[PDB]
């Protein structure tokens, strides 16, 4: 079976039968 | 088998059966 | 097998059995 | 086989069995 | 065999088993 390699993340989810809104900002100073 | 390499992301989704949906607003000064 | 490497991203969808949509806004000084 | 680096990118979709969109705005000053 | 390097794009779709469209807005000074 295939790997996924996830190493900075907010969260990590698997089976998601419902759904979640997710927001990210990037800024640099 | 092929391997996914993830290292930066809001999150990650597998196996997903519903809707989803993802903002992202990047800003540089 | 091909390797597919992400750097950076708002997410990584595998496997998705449903519409996935996203919004990116960038905004360049 | 072939190698794709992706290093920045809205999203990543792999093992579509939907349709998925996205939404690229650039704004400039 | 070739190789396919990202840098910047509006999104990446690999194994596109339907169809995917996407929206590029970019606002001109």
């Amino acid at each position: 079976r295939p790997l996924v390699n996830i190493y900075n993340c907010s969260g990590v989810q698997v089976g998601d039968n419902n759904y979640l809104t997710m927001q990210q900002t990037t800024a640099l100073p």
